[PDB]
């Protein structure tokens, strides 16, 4: 396979290089692309060094089998025709195509078969917090149809890219040094704070991030489920956490949910109250699973189940999910 | 009015001194009590110095009108008869008496009249996170009965006392200097993390903090309301935040809720999405109101309302509520 990474400079682009090597993805040639800013930069991959080329509207994607894109929705909209011009499959981490009926929105553990039909030769990687949630919801859905979800998120600085991570760490330095915290990538100081706004507001006063959890979940799960989210930025480095209440059509006891989670692909059950075993972002960082715990009956609804889950936003919330889409297609002989 | 503070050395006892001064509570005599550890300690109040006495099983409370107590559950059990022996009204910030049906459990904005009837001469100050929630719930309850609540909390380090706040701050420094973080007053590192456990677990796998939000809310609101909480410790100094979903018997639209919050005692409405105005713990610190915003319709339930609120745990969550109970009684002629 000949593989492209479009947008290699940033956090997700760098994770693509790590994941593709950790998972021994079958590569016979690698092509790195960026803006004029990263053109000419050098990266090493599996012993060879590669030079980034500026993404231009040309024929650079002739002969490339898959392009993993982590360059922003503006780039993906502007250059989709270029990337797919010679039959390359574009697996896009951006939000650009997530609502297009002719472009599949795929989490392999949930709806991997949707990946097999791509009229535009584009497949969309879903929103990070949505991937996390539906990996956990799928084994529950298979026990009883999920009608409603309430979710409060606790989203890491990494959701705002590397610059968001850098702002947080510097604020830590300025606070231990009695200095002035610097505020720019976030709307307010993040250290010692919580910002209940992620992305811009929409006309129903939910944010775009909250509406993604509503709209993307329906597509992925092929479901009429209704998700109402409150998305909050928190002073955590790069794993996202979610407090989830699910309402199903019949009651699911914690023991049944536990059994389902323990067998569910992509899930790690971590739920031992008496040993203080529960998912935490500090320990879910740089791990593959969606980590699930604090499972209990919903005191407010006999048909409700409550739990808590954590996932690494750069891995399963982005690069890992995209690589798993490609792996799923390979296993189906798509190439 | 002769006033006692029982447990003056700690964060809550110090806040009693601050609030009582700030609000010009009418005081003719001040009597400070602690363990043998703080006996002999000197505190300044309104330009005079007071010397702490060890709390003993004696007649020290003869002549004292109200005793504000924050000395631990066991201390309140051990010494309630001493404190009330001569008719003193004991307003207790501990958990000890919160479930005793002959001890009122009071948030003045909600059920202030319950404070008028105290056959054991004890009134219990509720749990911090519960006070915050019911101040916001009451204006909604008055429009339509609340059947169910889902609440995710984002609880500050000060919930574990001054030493909890101390650990968070020191960790900030250690992480700044690249040292191993001191982990002691929390179960895991709190900086850059979230700990989805507040207080010990109970038999149904909710923690005692989550079960306080379940049980105390029923008592305060005289209601069959069922509250299901996930309580999470976060690296914030001393204000608590809550993401709340409320289900009522009829639909309450966001603008109806906003109008109710705008006139609700103890509430500050802070909700302008187009101006990025919403409650945040960094800005709710050392303030009196329960700050409410992010009000919107529940996409998962036509009879649901969603919002976000913030309050200072030492002020409205503890000492301010207790002083306000005393103020309520005084306004009703109780003394
Ligand atoms: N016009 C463009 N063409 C290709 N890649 C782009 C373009 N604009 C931005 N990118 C890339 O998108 C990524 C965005 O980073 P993040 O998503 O972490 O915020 C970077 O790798 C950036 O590369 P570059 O360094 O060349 O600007
Ligand atoms: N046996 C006791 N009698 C009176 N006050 C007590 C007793 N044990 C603890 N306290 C007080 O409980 C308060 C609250 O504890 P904290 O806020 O530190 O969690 C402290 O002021 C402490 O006072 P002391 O300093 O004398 O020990």
């Amino acid at each position: 396979m000949k593989i492209a990474i479009v947008g290699v400079s940033g956090a997700v682009g760098q994770e693509f290089l790590r994941v593709l090597s950790q998972r021994d993805f079958p590569i016979d040639g690698l092509y790195l692309f960026g803006s004029s800013r990263s053109a000419g930069s050098v990266y090493s991959f599996k012993g060879k060094e590669y030079v980034v080329r500026e993404l231009k509207d040309n024929d650079d994607f002739k002969g490339i089998d898959i392009a993993f894109c982590s360059a922003g929705g503006d780039t993906s909209i502007a250059f989709a025709d270029t990337i797919t011009r010679h039959g390359t499959l574009m697996i896009d981490n951006s939000s650009a195509f997530r609502m297009q009926e002719d472009v599949p929105l795929v989490v392999p553990e949930v709806n991997g078969d949707d990946a097999l039909v791509h009229p535009r030769n584009i497949i969309s990687n879903p929103n990070c917090t949505t991937i996390q949630m539906v990996v956990a919801l799928k084994p529950i859905e298979d026990l009883s149809h999920i009608r409603r979800v309430h979710v409060a998120t606790y989203q890491a600085a990494s959701g705002a890219g590397a610059l968001g991570m850098a702002e947080l760490v510097q604020q830590v330095e300025e606070l231990a040094r009695g200095e002035k915290p610097t505020v720019d990538k976030f709307a307010y100081q993040l250290m010692y704070n919580l910002i209940p706004q992620i992305d811009v507001f929409t006309d129903n006063d939910y944010t775009k991030e909250e509406m993604k959890m509503y709209r993307e979940t329906k597509r992925i799960m092929h479901s009429d489920v209704m998700v109402s989210a409150t998305c909050v930025r928190v002073p955590v480095m790069r794993a996202h956490s979610e407090a989830i209440w699910v309402e199903t059509e019949r009651p699911i006891a914690p023991e049944e949910a536990r059994a389902a989670f323990a067998k569910a692909p992509g899930v790690l059950l971590c739920d031992e109250p008496s040993e203080k075993q529960y998912p935490m972002p500090l320990f879910g960082t740089e791990q593959d699973p969606v980590i699930v715990g604090r499972i209990r009956q919903d005191l407010a609804n006999p048909n409700g189940l409550v739990f808590w889950c954590v996932s690494d936003q750069i891995r399963k919330g982005a690069a890992l999910n995209a690589v798993q889409i490609a792996e799923y297609l390979i296993a189906k002989g798509h190439f």
